[PDB]
């Protein structure tokens, strides 16, 4: 009887890896058509786009060790863009010297490799998690039952987890208090490359706080010069219900204010709203659990709100489950 | 810019009635193909079956007037069944002078009439509720946006409300604490009427705690609706429909006091969040400054009356705040 994992972002897949390494079968669920969550890459008319996390850093040694394995396997590489800063309405080079990692050929490659051939049900939105006398069961949005499962790991943003925790109301109440902040992201592509050496920019005093040039990322070689623009959470909140076209227009404007070359009209534009982009604050929980009941909860919001945090959180959920088994 | 109401059970529709009576536009949402929620009737080979709420009492003077209005409209009538008890393993009559009401021709008639031609989006599961600087917005399970809305009323079972309250995490945490119990229901119909005078029964010491005979209701094959206890329903929460029918049919066959042949049709329905485990005294929950309101039976007594009163209270708080 396998363990159900709801969510195939890096937290859920990190838990899946740990459990399967320890000799336990899992079954993965995601409402999306594929895995990766906020690390996903989007195929588009302008090539593959990373519209969520663009890169990540690694400080914790356990996570850094995993990243170096992924690198050896060809799924991640360092990204060292020629960076600029825009502050006080002025553009300047930024000798930032920080190691940043990017999935290759796209950010989604990391989680795709973690998932491997583990059993998975995509386009399967779980709406209820409930237990009988012996086993756990999942109900999906089409009213189909899934189970039996021996345990459940919920690996979703906290607001999306609360509805799945009716069986564990003390946990549900904790999870319901975890605030996550929104982000609007925009992608623009140009038929000919912009005539600038800029490959990324940190932005202040602007609707934007970050932008990146996709062709500068390792293994990227799309004919179209695509750029991904990230709005601040404050701007995104203020504009949370703006239309996609207005968001595109405004962040395009912010980009045009800082750029150091001519910018023709884009041939493609996309906006994406992440309602629950990152946690508003940090925790040191690692995971949340009711091991006696058999329910575990994980995600970036259990720790630092970054890819590293999500991965560590999944490791911790799995560790607790495995410890409980070993003890039983 | 209208008010969004998520949930078209009697709580949501009660809120809708109060708001539209006061001249405010609404838009209704439900994940189901129709309205009524836990009062809904199931169409079947034996006529409309009330698989959910079976009858209701009207004690509160305001609700009683509403019930009298519905009666005037031909949507409800008094139900005066010959009631029994199954106690100590024996069936005996249990008379009482309690007035009970039923929708006619089915329990669903009440909410259908409340809904009328109000704007509604069915097969529309709301997954997210969020606000900009001036308006509310809804996202559904197909990733389609809905809005702008001036306010939002959530009118769902409490565990289903928690996901819709991210914008109001203090309310979400309260709502997350509300326990609701499950109920399995089974319907059986017989080609010839069972030779018993019983028309309903309160049942003890059984998987069942209630059974009712539909042809005994005003305006309605001899079909019977069986309701399992919350304990039994919990113990069997992940049983198949076929297993539940088999087991609850067996339980009915154990208590009946006349010959009972094989039924010509059977149906089962699992209500995961059938009723609140306990009582509450909230009336409604709200953050009026934010513009979000929450209602449902679980805000009061866990009965039709409680749902109706809760919707009225949510609407009243909204209307009071508009000022
Ligand atoms: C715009 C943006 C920029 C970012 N930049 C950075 C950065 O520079 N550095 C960094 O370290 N991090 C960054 N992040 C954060 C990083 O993306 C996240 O911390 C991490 O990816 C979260 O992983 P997770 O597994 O916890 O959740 P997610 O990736 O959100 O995975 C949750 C999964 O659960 C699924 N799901 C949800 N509800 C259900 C349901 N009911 N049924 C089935 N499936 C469900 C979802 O579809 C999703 O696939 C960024 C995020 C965003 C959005
Ligand atoms: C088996 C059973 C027997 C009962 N018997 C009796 C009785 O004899 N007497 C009595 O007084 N009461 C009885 N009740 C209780 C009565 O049915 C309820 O108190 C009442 O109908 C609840 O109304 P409500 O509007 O609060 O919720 P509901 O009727 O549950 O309506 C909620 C609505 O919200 C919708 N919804 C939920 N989530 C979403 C979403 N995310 N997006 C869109 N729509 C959504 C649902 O589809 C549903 O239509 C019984 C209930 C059950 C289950
Ligand atoms: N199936 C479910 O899970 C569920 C969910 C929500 C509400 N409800 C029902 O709401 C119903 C209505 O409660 P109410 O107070 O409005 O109506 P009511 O006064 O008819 O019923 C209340 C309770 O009183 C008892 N009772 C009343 N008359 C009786 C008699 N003649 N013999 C034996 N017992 C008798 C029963 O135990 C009954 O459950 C309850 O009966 C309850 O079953 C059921």
């Amino acid at each position: 009887v396998p363990i159900a994992i709801i969510g195939t972002g890096i937290a859920g897949l990190s838990a899946a890896q740990a459990l399967t390494s320890a000799g336990h079968q899992v079954h993965l669920f995601d409402k999306s058509r594929g895995s990766g969550g906020r690390m996903s890459s989007k195929r588009s008319d302008a090539g593959s786009l990373d519209m969520g996390a663009q890169y990540f850093t690694a400080r914790d040694r356990r996570f850094a060790t995993a990243v170096k394995q992924w690198q050896a396997q060809g799924h991640v590489s360092e990204w060292t863009p020629l960076l600029y800063n825009f502050h006080g309405g002025r553009l300047s080079p930024s000798p930032d010297e920080q190691v940043r990692w990017v999935g290759e050929p796209g950010m989604s490659a990391i989680t795709r490799a973690m998932r491997g051939d583990l059993p998975v049900s995509f386009s399967c939105r779980i709406t209820d998690v409930f237990r009988g006398e012996q086993h756990w069961n999942l109900l999906d949005a089409e009213s189909e039952n899934h189970g039996p499962f021996s345990h459940v790991i919920i690996a979703t943003p906290a607001p999306q987890a609360t509805a799945l925790l009716a069986a564990a109301p003390k946990l549900a109440s904790v999870v319901a208090g975890v605030k996550m902040d929104p982000t609007w992201a925009v992608a623009l592509a140009f038929e000919t490359p912009l005539q600038t050496p800029m490959q990324g920019c940190f932005v202040q005093d602007s609707p934007l706080d970050w932008l990146a040039r996709n062709r500068s990322k390792p293994g990227r070689d799309d004919t179209l010069d695509s750029w991904v623009l990230h709005a601040t959470s404050q701007w995104s909140r203020q504009n949370l219900d703006a239309s996609r076209e207005q968001v595109i227009e405004h962040l395009h404007g912010a980009f045009a204010e800082l750029i150091d070359c001519a910018m023709p009209a884009p041939v493609f534009s996309l906006a994406h709203r992440w309602l629950y982009a990152r946690p508003a604050g940090s925790h040191e929980w690692g995971a949340l659990s009711d091991a006696d009941l058999g329910i575990y909860v994980c995600g970036d919001w259990c720790l630092s709100g970054r890819v590293e945090g999500a991965w560590l959180s999944g490791q911790e959920a799995a560790r607790r489950l495995l410890e409980h088994l070993q003890l039983e």
